[PDB]
């Protein structure tokens, strides 16, 4: 019987327990390298058969939008990951690396070049929303540049290589980051995509490229090496969809469709509740997660209760925590013993000290 603590195979890989590391940037990868402190805090998180999956990690040089985040397109990089992995393997971890683009979500200095960030749309993300800065003050989100047709392939392809790095340092597999406002979902969303050639106006097109990319990274490291992230009730850096519930079945639909014709099933979906800034809310990931044919990763505010009766009830197969793991490091062994929860400082949350406010929360003894 299913319960948040049981084991369960997710396709390739066995799990013993339904917690799982929610992808959380923290910028303390300093000028894009994998470094002791990233060690330290993913050993910290491993448990035996846990998985975990990690920060945003970039693709490209200009998939940055936030400061020292790691990347896995160079050598360094991976030989930086390949010391997390390793460490997080030894004490019985299933690891997955979130490979992220932010798109428009960007800034002139994150940008090769001082060149203006890529998006589907030459619209800016609203001044109700400022950027985070490199010396730790907020700034304005500029213009983006709409790639052409053959530049988002290009993009697939920094995707295909970056699964392909993953592999190399030891990854278990790879998360498309298709969330939170960033370049897949400045497609999918059509309160961002204005275009109006073959990556604009229907939900074919506007699936097209996220769907592209789940193809791209399948065929250079399997299916079942494979998870795919999304939230499609949001309004989050202005990425909202007039239809969420729709949206949802149709990046839904075509993944259905796409492990029918490959023959085999992806790693997982992996899906976070809608927020804007509840019952229909609760019945909207149901939904989802009753159509789409595989694994289902629920996340967004689950509690130890939400969490358990999530699983209990069918409604997930795993259930991640994103700020909880923040300060609490053993957070399985919490939630098992039904532990107080330390409470996360928010302020150190994309600071970069490699101790402080990030692996300096305590474990129990
Ligand atoms: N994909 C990525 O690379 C990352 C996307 N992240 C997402 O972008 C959004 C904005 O992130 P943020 O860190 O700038 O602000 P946020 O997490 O939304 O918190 C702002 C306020 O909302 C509050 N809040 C009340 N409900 C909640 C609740 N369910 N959840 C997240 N906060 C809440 C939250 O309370 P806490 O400090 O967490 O207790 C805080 O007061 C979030 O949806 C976040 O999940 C952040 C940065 C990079
Ligand atoms: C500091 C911080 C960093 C985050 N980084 C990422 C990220 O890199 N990729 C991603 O898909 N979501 C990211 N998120 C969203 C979280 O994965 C998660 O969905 C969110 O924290 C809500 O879950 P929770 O209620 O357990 O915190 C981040 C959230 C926070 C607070």
């Amino acid at each position: 019987k299913p319960t948040l603590f049981s084991a369960y195979k997710m396709g390739k890989f066995n799990l013993s327990h339904r917690v799982v590391l929610a992808p959380l940037t923290r910028c303390r990868a300093i000028n894009a390298i994998p470094n002791e402190a990233l060690v330290e805090y993913y050993r910290q998180r491993s448990t035996a058969g846990g998985f975990l999956i990690t920060e945003g990690t970039m693709i490209s040089p200009s998939s940055a939008g936030f400061p020292h985040v790691p990347g896995i397109f160079t050598k360094e990089q991976v030989e930086g990951w390949k010391k997390v992995v390793d460490a997080a393997h030894k004490e019985g971890a299933v690891i997955f690396c979130q490979l992220w683009h932010v798109g428009r979500a960007s800034h002139q200095v994150y940008q090769p070049g001082g060149a203006a960030p890529i998006s589907s749309t030459s619209k800016p993300i609203s001044k109700k929303w400022e950027i985070l800065l490199p010396d730790a003050t907020y700034g304005t989100y500029p213009e983006p540049r709409p790639l052409a047709a053959n530049e988002i392939l290009e993009v697939v392809e920094d995707y295909r290589v970056a699964a392909i790095n993953a592999i190399e340092a030891g990854f278990d597999g790879i998360e498309i980051h298709g969330a939170h406002g960033y370049l897949l979902d400045q497609f999918m969303k059509d309160g961002i995509n204005d275009r109006t050639d073959e990556y604009g106006g229907s939900l074919e097109n506007r699936c097209k490229f996220i769907l592209q990319v789940v193809q791209a990274v399948s065929a250079a490291i399997g299916t079942d090496r494979v998870g795919i992230r999304i939230s499609p009730a949001i309004d989050h850096t202005d990425a909202m969809d007039s239809d969420p519930r729709s949206l949802g079945l149709a990046v839904i639909e075509r993944l259905n469709k796409l492990q029918f014709k490959l023959g085999s099933r992806l790693a997982y979906l992996h899906v976070t509740q809608p927020r804007y800034t509840e019952e229909e809310v609760a019945q909207l990931m149901k939904t989802w997660r009753g159509a789409y044919v595989g694994t289902f990763i629920c996340c967004g505010g689950y509690t130890r209760e939400l969490g358990l009766q999530a699983v209990a009830q069918g409604d997930a197969d795993l259930v991640a925590f994103g700020r909880y793991f923040v300060s609490n490091p053993d957070l399985v062994l919490r939630l098992k013993l039904n532990a107080p929860l330390n409470r996360y400082d928010r302020a150190t949350f994309y600071t970069h000290d490699p101790v402080v406010g990030y692996t300096d929360y305590p474990s129990l003894d």
